[PDB]
């Protein structure tokens, strides 16, 4: 509360570490469905159904331009990528399986790096 603060958690490496995690996600073999925005002209249903599209390239640009105020807003956008994928894709599809794998991969790096 006013003039009463918890001890300062060192956040000065967060930007660098989120960039490293993002690099690792970008270079994973199962990243291909997620590297670029879904083409809203070419994929019927996507525009209407997926209210907030998100992809690794868009996260990378937001990261590089100071549009994440903190590491939690970064994790929200990464998880959005996978939540969108589950909304639109059957679990038993290549893309559906990619999304499960990438979420698992991300969540371990996240825990190992920050928790």
């Amino acid at each position: 509360s006013m003039s009463v603060k918890k001890p300062k958690r060192d956040d000065s490496k967060d930007l660098a570490l989120c960039s490293m995690i993002l690099t690792e996600m970008e270079t994973h073999e199962d990243a291909w469905p997620f590297l670029l925005p879904v083409n809203l002209k070419l994929v019927p249903g996507y525009k209407k159904v997926i209210k907030k599209p998100m992809d690794f390239s868009t996260i990378r640009e937001k990261l590089s331009s100071g549009q994440y105020p903190n590491l939690e807003t970064f994790a929200l956008d990464v998880r959005l990528v996978f939540d969108n994928c589950e909304t639109f894709n059957e679990d038993d599809s290549d893309i559906g399986r990619a999304g499960h794998n990438m979420r698992k991969y991300f969540e371990k790096k996240w825990t190992d790096t920050f928790k």
